[PDB]
């Protein structure tokens, strides 16, 4: 009943913000630009400093014209509407949002420890206890999101930041969506796509549990289970129903992964009658104190090395390009609700 009442309150609080989203809560000239932290085809993420408070933030900047051209309008509206409404210990906090003539802006807490991806590639692989510590946080986060009728749809190491206590903060809600029943959009990252996405079916939250299987495999092996030079070759492996495990994997890990990487979505852990509890009760998680993880009372496997809230050492170097704001408004109608 404790979990039921917790999730009922979580949904109440989410829905109140979902139905009345915050808008226009800062402006660009409130911030100093520090450094580009990452870039993509329609936006980038900047380290910024608020000029009055001195606080650092990560500012995601999306070019409205590129969002339209790459048919991401609904997805960008989803991202901001969801982020302003959620609240969970392992989700990055949205602090401000606004738009101008050219761009959309989402100003988030800055997590200086960097992406899990960097740390995984620097160490090679994580031990099972280390992978399990991160996996448990994802399990609880998906329990939260799915109870709100949200599907995340972009689980991968680059989207999981490591905070000052060594815990995960999920970022990048660009593909997240509120879904009752099924949804159909082809999106995600190739190595992490469930078979039913590849096959163009109407799919549900089971795709997030598939992606968790991919993530756990990648954390414990150092590489994902389905890999190839062309996406089509990756997709053939994904749909095949075959996966090979390194000999160092424990039997418990292999068993859990066979049930998450289950090609038949109707048989996949997380999508059965017992829902998330088939995962939480699996022997691979026998040592996990779920409440202690939620309360952040477990000592983390490692703390990222960084000098302070403005340190960018754990992020990499990108060409520093202008953030231009047109003298004329672009795509006003398309982004009215932002």
């Amino acid at each position: 009943e404790s979990v039921k009442e917790f999730l009922a309150k979580a949904k109440e609080e989410f829905l109140k913000k979902w139905e009345s989203p915050s808008q226009n809560t800062a402006q660009l000239d409130h911030f100093d630009r520090i450094k580009t932290l990452g870039t993509g085809s329609f936006g980038r993420v900047m380290l910024v400093k608020h000029k009055e408070t001195g606080n650092h933030y990560a500012m995601k900047i999306l070019d409205k014209q590129k969002v339209v051209k790459l048919k991401q309008i609904e997805h960008t509206l989803n991202e901001k509407r969801i982020l302003q409404a959620v609240n969970f210990p392992f989700l990055v906090k949205l602090e401000f949002s606004f738009k101008d003539n050219s761009n959309l802006y989402m100003v988030m807490e800055y997590v200086p420890g960097g992406e899990m991806f960097s740390h995984l590639r620097r160490i090679g692989r994580f031990s099972e206890p280390h992978a399990r510590f991160y996996a448990a946080q994802i399990v609880l986060t998906f329990e939260y999101l799915h109870s709100l009728d949200l599907i995340y749809r972009d689980l991968k190491p680059e989207n999981l930041l490591i905070d000052q206590q060594g815990y995960i903060q999920v970022t990048d809600f660009g593909f997240a969506k509120r879904v009752k029943g099924r949804t159909w959009t082809l999106c995600g990252t190739p190595e992490y796509l469930a078979p039913e996405i590849i096959l163009s079916k109407g799919y549900n939250k089971a795709v997030d549990w598939w992606a968790l299987g991919v993530l756990i495999y990648e954390m414990a092996a150092g590489y994902p289970p389905f890999f190839a030079d062309q996406p089509i070759q990756i997709y053939e492996k994904i749909v095949s129903g075959k996966v090979r495990f390194p000999s160092h994997f424990s039997s418990d890990l292999k068993d859990l992964l066979r049930n998450l990487l289950q090609v038949d979505l109707t048989k996949r852990f997380g999508n059965l009658k017992n829902g998330v509890n088939d995962i939480k009760n699996h022997k691979w998680f026998a040592t996990t104190d779920w409440i202690a993880i939620y309360q952040r009372k477990v000592e983390a496997p490692f703390i990222p090395k960084f000098k302070g809230p403005g340190d960018t050492s754990n992020f990499d170097d990108y060409e520093e390009e202008e953030i231009r704001v047109s003298i004329n408004e672009k795509c006003g109608k398309e982004f009215t609700e932002f």
